[PDB]
């Protein structure tokens, strides 16, 4: 249940850190402990027909999920307050910005370094999937870093606004997500599960390695058609330096049939992520990433 | 071609009329004639990946369709300007706000009066469909009034951002529109055509008469489920004064099978809209819109 108290009685509310549809995030400091957090103010929907704000039931669902998750690569919920207009999530403060913005200012990136970031994502997703929680909004802007000024920045997955607990024998279908990153079952309005997350990881990896996006077309119409046709390529212009193992990883994630798509456990065990011998570890270490196109696309 | 000139050089730009995704619409007056228009400032997309702006092709499509339409119940296009950030559509000014807001201030409303407004909409849609143009965004906010201060205001359909010319043999699929008003073929990502407009008219009619919404659930997920199941009723709480003629009209529009749904021509010739005898005309005259519920829902 949400605390029916004024958050500003308990926290000093500071500068705005970011925003999204429905939400404004401000830095804050809890008065009694002096510890800092991010306060995410979520505007409640006031009527069923309104397209503004979030339905309080859906906010409750996000909170229910967040309260269950404690893992180094997943944002940690601290508290929840409510007033007339907003539900306020007090979240672990993540100060390192978005992963992509960090990689975009980067000078040099090998596939070994790339997989270390991807593996952090896989660890977080694995933890969620074990608890039968689908994130359903895996995309660059929801992959943040605790501190961008350390040798190996530490990934935190945020934004559980679309997250859902998948129940066996209960069908879940909905239309949501950013076209560039949604799986074919989302576009086709077919039953949804943990597999959509794995497709998204395939897309994020593809972009991370090449700067290009596998299904993105001139228009949303084209993007959606491309996704449902699973029409993509590894254009040599952008993938000339990419290892076959990296491509194999992506190929096994960008698969229409949900049953055949890699599961999170299989992804974690794929040789690209977890080499089984020195020979593979070298190939990965020597494969250099395409920061030219990536920067063009994300700067 | 868009005029590569500063719209401000030729128009005095006045107060805001409304806004949308990457569009802001303002009153304006052309200096050379003193005539008033609405200027729709569409923000152009900068990269194929942004969730911001509108790409060249889609702006062009909207202009191309607007150029073709000249009908009393559809806004007319006057001119098009372009600068570095925006394409500006100079459109016929519609000053009387939205139809529903006008009906919501009404004391009393019979089905006869109601059908005369609905017939204005049908006339506009009939004109588009004859040119094989689907509007694809028929909903209350896009049904406006030229002048809300005359006894029986004239309807103008606006917002052709989703409009599309339907080509024989060429499949068109896309994901768009407001959940409450989209047809099952939109939700299911199946081939689209002129029929989607007809479903929307069914929903608009249902709400106009009763104040209730046929498929609206507590959440978007529910709404979409209701739509694809065509799960709706004529709850006597709201429809106890509505004619069987009106309900028949709605039943024939809210049909999943696109080939079975009324066409615009058939809707214009449905006896609720165009009675074939004196008796039907009386029934319509003796049936009443549920203004009580309508007002409740539209405030
Ligand atoms: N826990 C957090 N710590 C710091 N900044 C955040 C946090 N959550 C969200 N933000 C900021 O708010 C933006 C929108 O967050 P969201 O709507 O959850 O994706 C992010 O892109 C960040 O800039
Ligand atoms: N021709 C017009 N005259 C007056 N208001 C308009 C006109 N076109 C659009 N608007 C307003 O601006 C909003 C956004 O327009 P649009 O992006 O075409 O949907 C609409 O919902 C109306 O409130
Ligand atoms: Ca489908």
């Amino acid at each position: 249940t949400f605390k029916q108290q004024k958050v500003e009685d308990f926290y000093d509310i500071g500068e705005e850190l970011g925003s999204g549809q429905f939400a404004i995030v401000k830095k804050c400091r809890e008065k009694s402990t002096g510890l800092e957090y991010a306060a995410k103010f979520i505007k409640k929907r006031q009527s069923r027909a309104s397209r503004r704000g979030v339905c309080r039931e859906e906010i409750e669902r996000e909170v229910s999920i967040l309260r269950q998750v404690l893992h180094p690569n997943i944002i940690t919920l601290h508290d929840v307050y409510e007033n007339r207009t907003d539900v306020v999530l007090i979240l672990e403060l993540v100060s390192g910005g978005e992963l992509f913005d960090f990689l975009a200012q980067k000078e040099s990136l090998s596939e070994e370094e790339a997989t270390s970031f991807i593996k952090q994502i896989l660890d977080g997703v694995n933890y969620l999937h074990t608890k039968k929680i689908a994130h359903f909004d895996l995309k660059p802007e929801n992959i943040m870093l605790l501190d961008k000024n350390i040798p190996i920045p530490h990934i935190k997955l945020i934004d559980f606004g679309l997250a859902h607990e998948i129940e066996d024998g209960v069908e879940f279908k909905n239309i949501f997500g950013t076209p560039e990153f949604v799986a074919p079952e989302i576009v086709n309005y077919e039953p949804l599960g943990l597999e959509a997350d794995m497709w998204s990881i395939g897309v994020i990896t593809y972009i991370l390695l090449s700067g290009a996006s596998p299904f993105l077309g001139d228009t949303k119409q084209e993007t959606l058609a491309n996704i449902t046709a699973v029409s993509y390529d590894f254009d040599e212009e952008f993938f000339s330096q990419t290892s076959e193992l990296a491509k194999d990883f992506i190929r096994k994630l960008l698969v229409k049939e949900t049953r055949k798509r890699l599961t999170i456990q299989e992804a974690l065990r794929h040789p690209w992520i977890t080499p089984v011998d020195t020979q593979q570890a070298m190939v990965r270490r020597e494969s250099v990433v395409n920061l030219e196109n990536f920067k063009k696309q994300y700067v």
